[PDB]
């Protein structure tokens, strides 16, 4: 409570709003029963308008600061695990040794896919995108897992949130190996989360697969880094999704079609080209995009952010294991050293200390994949598959809030009713 | 058109702010640019928000007007085709002879859908209710059309519509058609989109099945009356997705589930079929099984509708079509006396008259589908596959706009930046 | 000469006169079409085997794919010596190598499969199985 004790919005007769506060941030007006009282505002933006109250995850732009039921972001994402993170964003505390691996039970053990779905993998065409793919399965989830899909049934709804968390590995690993014909992998109990995943991307029958530690961590941390970022519009579209009542998978796979949604233009991926397409100091900068870029081909790359102000205060640490990975591998990296140099533009290039096109997380993870050996059209299907706890613990919200139910108004600027008169045929 | 002038809010500062104004429905305040001011406005379900503006669809709940263009829906109903309606609710004006031709011809151009695309169902179980299996086509066509999934083009958006409109009634009949275990029925270019439909629905290759005009146009008008609606769950669910960048066939594939989810909810559920179900004349009749009605669901069944307060105005074309038919299909109605019953005892008993449970236009749509031998399952179907001529104009209306996206503000609650160290070692 | 036989003749009669010798009677063309005609379908289980292989592959790798894979279909008639085996074994591909280019046609885009029609002629007959579908007659212009 700082400028704003009590409001009033005046229309002829003073009306005094109550200006709630949150924990965290800027306090808020109060207008729920406006419209109880013919008044509504019209904000075509959502920039004014505070869609909801929540617990989950805080971001300060300007400080460019996230947490994550209160813990900061860096800490997570360093000393804990996408599991203990998942964990936490579900239920609000850190696990105990016994809840959590009793949790880290109940995922494990399930994150084995139907049979019936792999059948539905071989429909799709082998030259399909992942992404798509992996819409096109999850969207399909509702019709086989149908017990978990009665959305107000709190003893249905943790069943739906463990299988997606249990599966979208299995998935997701599933649209790379099938994009490039090699057979699909089991879930391996005795492994971490990011190992199992690791390996079932890149294990052959040929031989075992040799899960290397500083890999399997560099994942974890991907994963954790991605697990969630507040209200953006993916998490509106699953929160805006869930309120009519669509069951659990329809949400998540509306989070994934959306959260793909800034890329699919003749220069949205035509700019992520010369990226992994050309590996050369000299020859993707040098004189090259200074200009070549032209419709996004900014932000799509990992350069720059609407959220935060400077930084991005998660790239803080995937940049600290790119050094660790690339360093590692070695024989897997010192080609992609023309990191540096575009990072490099980046943090003194006029064009973009201008455009504020500093490097971020998914510029740092980038990296890392482009290092593990995996292919750029696998990054946001991964970056997917993490944030997809995100996409569960604020949906498992919205229906904690009564399932609010995203039903707006419009402003009518059409034609009024004028009778009706057709003259032709067919 | 008075007070319109403008207004003011203050708490600690007082700031000027327009009142808008449509060409039918209420006075909204711009808070455009309280954003900026610091100011927030709180609401939940967009309660007292209005999201957009639209030059569509009017309705006025309180008194029962519905205009699609300004053309009021009976009108429409009794005086027009459903293309021609898709028409005018895409273009804005009704078609003149050579224009609907183009428009006509064209839908009929790309009725068939991809022979992989096919190959998808069959991968389904089905058993599986047909509108899991909707929702599941629908969100992987994106993996069969890679090419048109870039919302920005404007010619993206023209063609990416056309499939839909297009190809949606097809995968609709062919749903059917794997529900019970029929041979799929190819689109033919001769029959009408109506009589087409009826066509893939029910034919076989073993009997030349001639379409009943009367039943036709009965289908006609139950695909117009459902055309289109103005703002709701799934409406919104495909506007915001689309704004989130999501390609077309998503933000479709996410509708289409948006219109589902009241179905299975549970309470619903043991009353969908509570109706569906028990019915020998000895029940109805005497309120038997309408002596149970704690787990209402009523809207579901087709009684009463959260807009409309006393009556729905696309419910008048439909209860004379319904009537009309039921006279057509002869004497082979006995089980739809309860029919005739129901209505009775939703128009004559003081709770339902007094707790608004009329009929609305899916009671009598239900009546027509059923006298048609369809199955319930297939009710959500044909609704959802008539809506998305609608759910592309709101997508379309939502892009031709500006659309500065959206990333709606919440009210953060959660806990206060907290040191973490995990208390687990697993 | 190539130019009379192109204005003055048919696609069938130069088949003919090409793997006979001499130019076709009419009693003769007759028995040498009405046979290629009785013939042009493939096996069932020919078919599944275009359905092996992805829509976006080249329609000529697939067809050099499907046609070095009849042999696996037609196991009897694969000895060069026997001069009826030479005699069959020519109809077959004479006959079903239209019905087999135009699939793949049908199967780089996407649409279904169109069987041989025994009125059409067998340049008609391509073009049939090459654009009808299922949904609108398909009218051959001459
Ligand atoms: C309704 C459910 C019980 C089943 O849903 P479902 O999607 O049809 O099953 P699913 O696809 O997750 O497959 C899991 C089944 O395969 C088993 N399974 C899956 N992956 C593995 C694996 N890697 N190794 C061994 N078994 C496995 C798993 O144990 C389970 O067997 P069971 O019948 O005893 O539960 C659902 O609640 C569920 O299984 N998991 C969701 C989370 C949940 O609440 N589970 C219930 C407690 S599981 C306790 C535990 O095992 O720790
Ligand atoms: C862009 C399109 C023309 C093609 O896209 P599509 O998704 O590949 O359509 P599709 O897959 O159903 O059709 C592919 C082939 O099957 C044909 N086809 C599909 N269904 C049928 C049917 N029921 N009857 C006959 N042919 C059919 C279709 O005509 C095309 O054959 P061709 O190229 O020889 O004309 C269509 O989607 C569309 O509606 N376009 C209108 C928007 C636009 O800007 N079109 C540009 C050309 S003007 C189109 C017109 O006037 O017809
Ligand atoms: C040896 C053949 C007759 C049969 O070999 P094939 O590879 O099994 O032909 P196929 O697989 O396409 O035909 C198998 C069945 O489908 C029938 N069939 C295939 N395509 C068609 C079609 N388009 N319309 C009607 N029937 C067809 C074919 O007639 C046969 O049915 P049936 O035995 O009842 O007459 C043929 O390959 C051929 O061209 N033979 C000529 C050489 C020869 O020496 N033939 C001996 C008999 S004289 C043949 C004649 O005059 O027709």
């Amino acid at each position: 409570a700082d400028t704003k004790a009590k409001l009033t919005l005046d229309g002829d007769t003073a009306v005094e709003l109550d200006v709630l506060k949150g924990t965290l941030g800027q306090d808020v007006i109060d207008i729920r029963t406006l419209g109880s009282k013919g008044v509504f505002t019209f904000d075509p933006g959502f920039t004014s308008t505070t869609s909801c109250e929540s617990k989950i995850t805080f971001i300060d732009g300007d400080e460019g600061i996230l947490l994550h039921r209160g813990f900061p972001i860096d800490q997570l994402a360093t000393d804990s695990n996408y599991l203990e993170v998942c964990y936490i964003l579900l239920n609000g505390e850190k696990p105990t040794q016994e809840q959590y691996d009793e949790f880290k039970t109940t995922v494990t053990r399930h994150t084995m896919i139907h049979e019936q779905i792999t059948r539905l993998f071989h429909a799709f065409r082998r030259d399909s995108h992942p992404m798509a793919v992996m819409c096109g399965i999850t969207g399909a989830l509702a019709a086989f897992y149908h017990d978990s899909l009665d959305v107000n049934n709190p003893r249905h709804r943790e069943i739906a949130a463990f299988r997606l968390l249990s599966k979208m590995p299995t998935m997701a690993a599933m649209c790379y190996k099938y994009s490039i014909g090699q057979p699909f992998v089991y879930p391996r109990n005795d492994l971490s989360y990011a190992g199992n995943f690791l390996n079932m991307m890149f294990s052959t029958p040929c031989e075992p697969y040799e899960v290397n530690p500083i890999l399997e961590r560099a994942m974890d941390r991907i994963l954790i880094l991605h697990a969630d970022h507040e209200q953006n519009a993916s998490t509106s579209t699953v929160r805006t999704a869930g309120s009519s009542g669509a069951n659990p998978f329809a949400c998540i796979a509306a989070g994934i079609a959306s959260l793909w949604g800034p890329a699919h233009g003749g220069a949205n991926e035509a700019a992520l080209k010369m990226l992994e397409e050309i590996g050369k100091k000299e020859n993707i900068p040098e004189f090259v995009r200074r200009a070549k870029d032209k419709n996004d081909s900014f932000r799509l790359m990992g350069f720059g952010h609407r959220v935060y102000k400077n930084y991005d205060p998660r790239a803080t640490v995937m940049r600290e294991t790119c050094h660790e990975v690339l360093k590692e591998l070695g024989t897997k990296d010192d080609l992609l050293e023309v990191a540096m140099e575009l990072e490099n533009i980046a943090l003194n290039d006029p064009y973009f200390i201008e455009k504020k096109l500093y490097p971020n997380v998914d510029f740092y993870s980038g990296i890392i994949l482009k290092a593990m050996g995996i292919p750029s059209s696998m990054f946001t299907v991964i970056f997917a598959m993490a944030r997809t706890v995100g996409w569960i613990a604020h949906w498992s919200e919205m229906h904690s809030d009564g399932m609010k139910i995203a039903r707006p108004r419009q402003l009518y600027t059409g034609y009024e009713k004028r009778d009706f008169k057709s003259d032709i045929k067919r």
